[PDB]
């Protein structure tokens, strides 16, 4: 309602985004920066700039930390590890899923609320609606910094373990390159000279758009398969899926697109078609890449 | 209230009668095998005993046969029948097909819609679902409210052989989606910090994930028409590194699907050619002729 005491760590393109959405929302944001000169724009939006990182931690019960890798949040807060005891520490720095879970059993040790997290946007994203950012680590923390947190984008708690979130981001990113190269190999199909062709990447990307919510029920719809160790095929198995397939193989051979997407794909489900499994579902090929 | 036909009554051909039925229209049926009609007629529709009952039957004509070959095996005998008549044909087949089949109905007077069913029977007449319609654009207005019965209808332009066309690119951006998905379900199910998550709980976060996957696709599809290629905030530079990233996190944690292979070697030759700081659409031109 009134605002909250935050500091941000890290006055990168993105930690200086950070501070500025808190700052928009109206929040206390004290920020400090390893080098001099990169908050004077922070200043006149109301932020107040400290020139060492324990007077930021000092200032306010949560500490967002936003630093090029995780040897840089080590550097800053490993002087700091008495100052931090009774504060929530929110790590929006990128890195491995041990890095997060090492800092957070640090963090522990010294009496830190530890929450990871992943931003699933650029500096320009944050702050704007639909925008994710996905944290991991303490309840508590989560449950008691969301209503500052909902300044940066919409937060998601993934769970307790601080790890969690660097896994869904590498995750959530292979899934955007799936569906981008899909995407771009269906333009260049569509594109090609050729009977049906000729159209623009535009006029594709409309209908693409409306046909993103059936692929959608796909997805929800083999997720239990997957938990369940159980994949019936119904209205669409893996035979369709390889026979369509080879389809789209011999459609993309005669209109030049080479991008190599239904050679993985035919090789995927003719191993699993291989091994008596083309009554199935999609889902079943969870098998033959784990 | 409007008259349609449909010939086929294979499990589809079947399901679209029984969509027709269930928004009220007039809805006469054919087979060329008996006896596959009794629940489609219990539900209110005439079947007939011949494709040329059938299509005397209605001014609208919808055809959905296992193959085109089939469809002129029916249609041929009936030219003289289809003039002035819409046939809108969902059989799937390949763009020639289409195009031929097109010329064929423009001949004999027929106008023609092809279409493109992108749905299995149980998703026919429930919403979202597509079908996707190419052709004589008088036969779509005149046709799309009842054509509405079956699913959502988009009129994709005027060549005849264009549904075909799409039907193959959505499957293929459905397989990269659900590839990529598969993927990360996998890294996610393994062992390892922060793994042991189930897929449904991957899938929660994300349908939400999609949203901005569908802001991208948005942003870049008129960077491929305008051939230019800003890469703004999100360059193939950052790809290309967050890409290296996944192949590592894949393998330590099993995951082997051939999919970061493929993306490091695309986005890999781009930058070879200067086109780091490019957005992902560059890469058209690293698939296309
Ligand atoms: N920008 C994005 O689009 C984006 C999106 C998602 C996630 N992220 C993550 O956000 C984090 C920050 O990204 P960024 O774009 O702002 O820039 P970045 O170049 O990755 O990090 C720059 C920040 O790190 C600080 N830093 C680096 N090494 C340090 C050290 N040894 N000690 C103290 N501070 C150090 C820099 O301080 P100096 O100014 O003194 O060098 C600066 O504040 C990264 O982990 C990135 O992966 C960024
Ligand atoms: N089912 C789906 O999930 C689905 C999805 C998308 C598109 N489609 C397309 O919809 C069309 C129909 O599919 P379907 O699932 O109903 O089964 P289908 O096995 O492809 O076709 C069965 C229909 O074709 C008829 N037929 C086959 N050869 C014929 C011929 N020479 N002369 C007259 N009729 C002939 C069958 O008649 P009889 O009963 O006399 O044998 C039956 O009515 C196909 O092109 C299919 O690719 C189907
Ligand atoms: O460095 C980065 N700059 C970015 O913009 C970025 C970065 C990383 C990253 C760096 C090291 C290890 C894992 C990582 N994951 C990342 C990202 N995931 C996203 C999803 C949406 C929009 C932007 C991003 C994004
Ligand atoms: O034969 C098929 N049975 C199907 O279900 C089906 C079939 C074909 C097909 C056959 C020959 C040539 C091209 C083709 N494209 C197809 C499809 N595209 C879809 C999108 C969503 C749901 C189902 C389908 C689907
Ligand atoms: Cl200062
Ligand atoms: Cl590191
Ligand atoms: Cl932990
Ligand atoms: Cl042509
Ligand atoms: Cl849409
Ligand atoms: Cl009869
Ligand atoms: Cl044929
Ligand atoms: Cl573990
Ligand atoms: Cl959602």
């Amino acid at each position: 309602h009134m605002g909250a005491k935050v500091t941000v760590l890290g006055l990168g393109p993105m930690g200086a985004a950070l501070a500025g959405a808190f700052l928009a929302a109206g929040h206390r944001t004290t920020v400090w920066n390893r080098t001099p000169g990169k908050g004077g724009s922070l200043a006149g939006e109301g932020a107040t700039e400290v020139a060492s990182a324990a007077e930021a931690v000092a200032a306010s019960p949560l500490v967002v930390v936003c630093l090029a890798t995780y040897e840089a949040v080590h550097e800053v807060l490993d002087p700091l590890a008495d100052e931090l005891a009774g504060r929530t520490v929110v790590n929006l720095t990128s890195g491995s899923p041990v890095h997060a879970r090492e800092t957070a059993n640090w963090a522990q040790q010294h009496g830190a609320e530890y929450l990871d997290g992943v931003i699933m946007t650029t500096p320009s994203g944050i702050g704007k609606p639909d925008y994710l950012l996905l944290y991991s680590g303490s309840q508590a923390a989560f449950d008691g910094s969301r209503g500052t947190l909902c300044a940066l984008g919409e937060p998601m708690n993934l769970g307790t373990d601080a790890a969690m979130a660097s896994v869904y981001d590498t995750a959530l990113l292979g899934l955007m390159w799936g569906t981008l190269t899909g995407w771009l190999h269906g333009v260049a199909l569509m594109g090609a000279d050729g009977p049906g062709g000729n159209v623009t990447a535009t006029a594709f990307t409309e209908v693409a758009n409306r046909w993103m919510k059936t692929v959608g029920v796909f997805m929800n719809t083999y997720a239990p398969h997957v938990d369940a160790g159980h994949y019936p095929g119904d209205e669409f198995t893996l035979h369709l899926h390889h026979r369509t397939m080879n389809i789209l193989a011999h459609a993309s051979e005669l209109r030049g697109v080479v991008s190599g997407l239904p050679e993985l794909l035919t090789e995927l489900t003719g191993r699993a078609i291989t091994a008596g499994h083309g009554n199935d579902s999609y889902a079943r090929l969870v098998e033959f890449i784990r």
